[PDB]
């Protein structure tokens, strides 16, 4: 068992913005709802890693998560975008489908990304390709000019930004 | 414990780490060539290997971490292995017949065997290495180019998680 702020530096260099996010409220709030919990969990039971839930014993809801090297199937980009739109409480889905321009704009920029960058985001974004949109984010994080794969997955852009990172 | 990744070496790691594995098990010690090659790669998925000594005193463990590792290219095109050493890749390295016997060890089919020792006659070193993960993992196209072991993993995990 491990404390979940293990993963912190690989959710921002690896994670796709829809886990990226999803790590950060749990790390921020110490929970997730039910698609959250299914989205993320999922993801990184695709890595190998089992995302534990557990209550503690004082009981905020009270809960504490941890991780461990290792059913349900971790969720495809069209699966995410498609199905299961994320409510109030909510912070699964995609940014690039389910934020409000705005926002992602807001969100992208807290991410450092170019004015440049988050330009062709959000003209992709307004086109509805979310997953070209994703992978000029790839682009952007990585800083290559063609990432090179056609994303359809998040495991796949975890796996594609991991062989990079690692040369 | 080193051996609680025996299982996951066969069904995830890239041969020329399966064969890392296999030795450390059985010879109880790698040289520095095959350290690097496999401990950097365990580090990849985040695991630490070590030996365990005795502080009181004036066994090669695993353990999650509290270091890039090596690519295809860096692995197939330097340090050639001597006799002595288990680091490499299989389909560079090895003696084309001693190949065969490995992958038949491995389980793969006498048709799957024919494929991968075409190509790596024609020196397709990582299509060979893609034909095999196709075949362990039942699937007729891997569906991305394989330029590092970490990468195999990777794309290995996501299939057995699945
Ligand atoms: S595109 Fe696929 S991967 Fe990129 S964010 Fe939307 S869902 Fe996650
Ligand atoms: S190809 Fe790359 S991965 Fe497959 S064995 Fe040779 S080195 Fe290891």
């Amino acid at each position: 068992p491990n404390s979940l702020d293990q993963i912190d530096l690989l959710s921002t260099k690896s994670f796709p913005p829809c886990m990226r996010q999803l790590h950060k409220a749990l790390r921020e709030n110490h929970h997730l709802r039910h698609g959250g919990r299914m989205q993320y969990g999922l993801f990184l039971k695709g890595i190998g890693l089992t995302l534990e839930q557990a209550l503690q014993f004082w009981k905020d809801k009270g809960f504490s998560y941890n991780i461990r090297h290792s059913d349900y199937t971790p969720f495809s980009c069209l699966k995410i975008i498609l199905s299961n739109p994320p409510s109030q409480g909510d912070y699964h889905g995609c940014p690039f489908r389910h934020s409000d321009p705005e926002l992602l704009k807001q969100k992208l920029q807290s991410y450092k990304i170019s004015p440049g960058g988050i330009s062709q985001i959000l003209d992709l974004v307004k086109g509805t390709h979310y997953q070209v949109a994703c992978q000029k984010y790839f682009e952007m994080i990585h800083n290559v000019d063609d990432c090179g794969f056609s994303l359809n997955h998040p495991n796949q852009f975890f796996c594609e930004s991991q062989r990079i990172l690692n040369g």
